[PDB]
């Protein structure tokens, strides 16, 4: 679980056009995942 990433220019999901202010936006919990190839 990573805390503190920052996006630039949309939402997390349902990404849309940014408003006039708030150029740098928080990033939500991007939990990772690893898997064997083609499996």
């Amino acid at each position: 679980y990573i805390k503190g990433l920052y996006l630039e220019g949309c939402k997390w999901s349902k990404n849309g056009l940014d408003d006039s202010d708030p150029k740098k936006i928080f990033a939500d919990l991007p939990i990772l995942h690893v898997s064997a190839i083609n499996k």
